[PDB]
């Protein structure tokens, strides 16, 4: 997806959601059905 389509999903940018840690992106990855 797009830079807006993920800040939207995600709620931040994708350099924020790459320093989250792991178990935490894959959390998010679930709860919002994506990936
Ligand atoms: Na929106």
């Amino acid at each position: 997806l797009s830079d807006e389509d993920f800040k939207a999903v995600f709620g931040m940018t994708r350099s924020a959601f790459a320093n989250l840690p792991l178990w935490l992106q894959q959390h998010l990855k679930k709860e919002k059905g994506l990936f």
